[PDB]
């Protein structure tokens, strides 16, 4: 459970356990399931969706060190580089199933399904329709958001990757942690949408790190709406403001979608310089120098609490989706 | 000397000491190293040399004399050697572009092509409006003060508009600037009189140099920026600020930017850095890279040869 219980641990199989014998590694698909596996932050007790979400994240690695000690004592040892990564992985994963439970209340008010009340979030004041809705797409590592698009908008960037490199240019590249992306038409009446997951049980870790296939080669340029970056310790700065500008310089001005924007999570930021710099504009705005411009990055977040978290992802949805017909 | 001298170092008062009380005093180390030596335009055997050593001498001269004076507790951190280093490496490969303009620029005027040593004569057509000056930039400089006051309206109108809907002016700092000359300092000679050393007043020069244009450079003038150096995209990005701001905000027609160092970490950083500009890509109008290249210079003279084939190339459109 998200409290440690030694009963549960007991029970638990050699394939459920948190750290698997091999040195010992950290099998982070069973700490969600043990620690998450019937609570997704903000969408649980008012206890965890008010926690410190910097606990929230912790606790898996904090059960996984117990259960290692549990069973194999002083010979139970890992390394700060791999407890490191696992959090930062978790801190992405559980972040996106936040935002996956958001996506689902929203999709379901936009139906015209009304809108769940437990636990209370204010009701959104966005006139529902179906063509609002929007998916929540966790993007693996190293994985080409272009493959996203309609054929038609691919075979563009792919002539332009091409005269570009016949002129000995690159063109540039971007890779977000997870894309925000309007709900394509032939899926708005698919439940599966509007279903809020009760926890992070295995086939609900696959359903969700695996949706972004069910809408490649299905996604208008336009229908793009955020991008979001996981730092779990944002030392490592200009990589993702470059790449916001070239997500906006491809999207916005070679695709012209309406509007592309970007944020960086963080749980820990190292001082206040990065906020500052996060301020810069974007660099395709300030060129086309028409249209109204926003910023490359549009806020550097830390969330408090899970509750805040998808108070927010509610609130940027309401606002957002206005420009949607 | 470039050669160490025991000889040379008991001559040194106290304070013109590569060693002070440890400090790495690095002007008089550059003082005492090339003082008499600019590497690309000094011997044979220095010109051709590693770059590397080039660079690493004068903090390797400086451990050889606090070793020879302070032989029972001498001893500088890694990390105090490589802050100097990098410090060292910036300044002598912008002594190497003062020395490469200089002769440039006589060239320009009409004076001839110097011969010693032996570089490739530019083709170009030699004029007095062609003649350039090297900037090294102080740490954290605003080269938006570069620019005419005209300019820098246009610049603080546009800063003033952005934060007035909560946005901020993207910001860029390249430690060099390559120039052209402005029109009332062509016929001064400082610019095309190449320096013997890396002497006090020579350091002096070429680091206050840009108190000079302050104020004096049209935006179009501005051709060249250079920065010497997992820490990849912050130059990256500010090359693509200064072209967004340079020629797109102000009409320059084409602001390069370059990125020096003596060691690739890995080999990802060229592939990187063939991104197209971003600014060029938008106005879709000859696209140009937003870094020109990441270069790792093998000798001082390939520094200098290198520059003069960008002078040739580039000064032609003016
Ligand atoms: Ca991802
Ligand atoms: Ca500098």
């Amino acid at each position: 459970p998200f409290t440690y219980s030694i009963e549960a641990t007991r029970n638990l199989a050699t394939t459920e356990r948190c750290i698997q014998d091999i040195q010992f590694q950290l099998a982070q698909q069973n700490m969600l399931a043990y620690t998450f596996g019937e609570v997704i932050p903000g969408f649980a007790s008012a206890g965890i969706n008010g926690m410190d979400y910097r606990d929230v994240i912790g606790r898996p690695v904090e059960n996984a060190v117990t259960e290692g000690t549990h069973f194999f004592r002083d010979d139970f040892r890992v390394d700060s580089n791999a407890k490191a990564k696992v959090a930062g992985d978790i801190f992405e994963i559980v972040s996106s199933a936040v935002m996956w439970n958001c996506a689902a209340r929203w999709n379901s008010l936009m139906v015209g399904e009304g809108w769940r009340s437990q636990p209370r979030y204010s009701r959104p004041t966005l006139s529902p329709s179906p063509r609002r809705q929007v998916a929540v797409l966790n993007l693996p590592r190293s994985f080409d958001w272009v493959s996203l698009l309609v054929p038609e908008s691919q075979e563009v960037i792919e002539e332009f990757r091409a005269g570009l490199r016949k002129d000995g240019l690159g063109l540039p590249t971007s890779t977000p942690d997870l894309a925000v992306v309007v709900l394509p038409e032939e899926f708005q009446n698919d439940e599966m949408w509007r279903e809020e997951i009760a926890g992070l049980t295995r086939p609900n870790q696959i359903l969700l790190s695996g949706a972004y296939q069910r809408l490649q080669g299905r996604v208008q340029p336009g229908e793009i709406s955020l991008a979001v970056a996981f730092k779990r310790s944002l030392r490592r700065l200009y990589q993702p403001l470059y790449e916001a500008n070239v997500m906006q310089l491809l999207l916005e001005g070679k695709l012209g979608a309406p509007k592309v924007e970007f944020e960086v999570h963080t749980l820990a930021p190292e001082g206040t310089n990065a906020f500052v710099t996060y301020e810069a504009a974007s660099l395709y705005g300030l060129a086309e120098g028409r249209s109204a411009v926003h910023r490359a990055i549009r806020e550097l977040y830390v969330p408090p609490t899970a509750a805040d978290l998808a108070r927010r992802f509610f609130a940027f949805l309401n606002e957002r989706m206005e420009l949607v017909n």
